[PDB]
Parts: C-alpha cells; sequence; structure tokens
C-alpha cells in the first residue's frame, strides 16, 4: 500500500527537517561528498546570524563590551560585504569569535525575541572552532540544522513496514491557499507542524503579529476542513528543545495572556496542545494525534514516526 503525507505547516516550524530526517532513517542518509554540499550553507548560516546580532545591538542601542569591538565589527561586514558566496578564513573566524564571546554581543543575543535571529544562530557560533577548519566537512546535525528556504513543493518515498510512504512538503504559503489545498483532498495523513519557541516571537514584517497565532489560525483552516476528513491528522508540536529553554526565562503569558498555570515545560506545553486540540469542531468524529518532537534530533523523529505509522496502520 502507498500512504501519501502532506507536511503542513507555518514558516521555520521544521519540515524540511523532518524530510532530511526521513533520508536519514529510512533511505541512504548524508554522505561525506553529500554534507561537502552544505559547507556552505553553513557559513552563509554563521555569518548572517552573527551580523543580525550586531545589526540588532544598534536598534537596541546596546554597547559592546569592549570598544576594541567595533573595529571587529566593521571588519566583519568587510569580509562579508565582499564575499558573494559563503566562505570561512582563519581571519574572518576570529573576528567571529572575538564578536560572539562579546559581553554587549551576548547581551544582545539574549533578547533575541526581538528581533529575528536563526534558531540555529548559536550552535554553529558555539563551535565556530570547529566549522572553522580548513577542511571542515559538515556532520549530519549541521545539515539538519541550515536554514535554506524551499520555495518548491518537495517530495520523498521511501519505504516503513511494508508500506510505501510518499511525502509532500509544500511549504508555508501553499499551505495557507484555502482553494489550492484541495488538490490534495485524500491524503492518508497530514503532518501540522508547530513551533514551540515561537510563543513569545513576533512576526518580521508584521512586527507585532504574534507567530503562534498564526499557527493556530492555520491548524483551524486545516483541522476543520472539509476536505480531510478521512484524513488523519497528526501534531507536532515541534522544538520542545528550545521551548524547554525558553520556558524558563520567558513567560507563557506573552502569548496567552490567559495563562493561570505555572510556568514549567510540563504544564505550559500542555497549556498549548490544549490550545491547539480545541479548535478542532467535530472533537466528537475527528481526533487529533498530537506529538512533541524535536525534528534535529533522529532518535526522536523516529521513535515518533515508528508511532505515526502504527496509528495510520490501524485507520
Ligand atoms: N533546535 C532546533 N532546531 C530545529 C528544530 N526543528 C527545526 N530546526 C531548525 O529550524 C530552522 C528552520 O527549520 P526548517 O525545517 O527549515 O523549517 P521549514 O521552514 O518549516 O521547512 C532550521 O534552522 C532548522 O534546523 C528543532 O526541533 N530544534
Amino acid at each position: 500500500r502507498e500512504v501519501k503525507l502532506l507536511l503542513l505547516g507555518a514558516v521555520e516550524s521544521g519540515k524540511s527537517t523532518i524530510v532530511k530526517q526521513m533520508k536519514i532513517i529510512h533511505e541512504a542518509g548524508y554522505s561525506e561528498e553529500e554534507c561537502k554540499q552544505y559547507k556552505a550553507v553553513v557559513y552563509s548560516n554563521t555569518i548572517q546570524s552573527i551580523i543580525a546580532i550586531i545589526r540588532a545591538m544598534g536598534r537596541l542601542k546596546i554597547d559592546f563590551g569592549d570598544a576594541a569591538r567595533a573595529d571587529d565589527a566593521r571588519q566583519l561586514f568587510v569580509l562579508a560585504g565582499a564575499a558573494e558566496e559563503g566562505f570561512m578564513t582563519a581571519e574572518l573566524a576570529g573576528v567571529i569569535k572575538r564578536l560572539w564571546k562579546d559581553s554587549g554581543v551576548q547581551a544582545c543575543f539574549n533578547r533575541s525575541r526581538e528581533y529575528q535571529l536563526n534558531d540555529s544562530a548559536a550552535y554553529y557560533l558555539n563551535d565556530l572552532d570547529r566549522i572553522a577548519q580548513p577542511n571542515y566537512i559538515p556532520t549530519q546535525q549541521d545539515v539538519l540544522r541550515t536554514r535554506v528556504k524551499t520555495t518548491g513543493i518537495v517530495e520523498t518515498h521511501f519505504t516503513f513496514k511494508d508500506l510505501h510512504f510518499k511525502m509532500f512538503d509544500v511549504g508555508g504559503q501553499r499551505s495557507e491557499r484555502k482553494k489550492w489545498i484541495h488538490c490534495f483532498e485524500g491524503v492518508t495523513a497530514i503532518i501540522f507542524c508547530v513551533a514551540l519557541s515561537d510563543y513569545d516571537l513576533v512576526l518580521a514584517e508584521d512586527e507585532e503579529m504574534n507567530r503562534m497565532h498564526e499557527s493556530m489560525k492555520l491548524f483551524d483552516s486545516i483541522c476543520n476542513n472539509k476536505w480531510f476528513t478521512d484524513t488523519s491528522i497528526i501534531l507536532f508540536l515541534n522544538k520542545k528543545d528550545l521551548f524547554e529553554e525558553k520556558i524558563k526565562k520567558s513567560p507563557l503569558t506573552i502569548c496567552y495572556p490567559e495563562y493561570a498555570g505555572s510556568n514549567t515545560y510540563e504544564e505550559a506545553a500542555a497549556y498549548i496542545q490544549c490550545q491547539f486540540e480545541d479548535l478542532n469542531k467535530r472533537k466528537d468524529t475527528k481526533e487529533i494525534y498530537t506529538h512533541f518532537t524535536c525534528a534535529t534530533d533522529t532518535k526522536n523523529v523516529q521513535f515518533v514516526f515508528d508511532a505515526v505509522t502504527d496509528v495510520i496502520i490501524k485507520n
């Protein structure tokens, strides 16, 4: 039997990451010379992250801890504002390192909810020593942590439990098209991704438009959509890892001011699940299957997928 799966969700919820995890787990996986192809993405990802923080400092009126840093800030734009592709040298690596390490820079970094910063900003920056190497070759995790906007509809075929799957990633924009989406009316299952860590984030261009709400609004559209009653709805409350760390310093009340529980991972996460599951009108007939995930964690996606597949077979 062939199972069709449609990944839906806002931008940066983890869709391509899950697609990548399917290749790694169910297919070949990323080869040494396949990883080399992201050597660049990794550099580009890293350069942009640091530039964003440095650029935010001004916007937020934050000062370097050391003034000799301003000379490094200037040097970053010279090396970056010269190259056209993501590269990496030893001088560049020094600049970035000294900046990363700076107190004023760390201060701006801890107020990242105020600006737009790649989630993996910190990961690449804390391993610059390693990714900066002359022969550096990205690892699977480095590839799973990259950030590439998928414009087209991506798909994958893998086999699992004598079942052949066909995953479709349409992206955020197309998840929205109320009409278009109709072309997918018979889908076996739909995996809807939500980024838990977005609760205290604003949607850039909109800057006052909370993202979790935007996702909540989209979940509502699909969930209660005529074309998917016969379609299973799986909810991946993704980024549980960054949520665990954020929740202990950024209250849920920022997202849900009516929240009265306490701000612990267990209570707050449960509050988010409920808010989503409750958007389901046909709650009588239709059941939503929720899962807390970490798309970059291959062990998690695997355990979790085994679970998803066990449900699809059952119904
Ligand atoms: N820490 C962390 N990073 C994640 C997780 N899921 C995805 N990412 C990162 O999220 C950013 C965007 O994810 P992506 O899968 O490109 O999302 P898409 O826009 O929905 O396809 C990338 O940097 C991903 O590596 C997660 O659970 N935890």
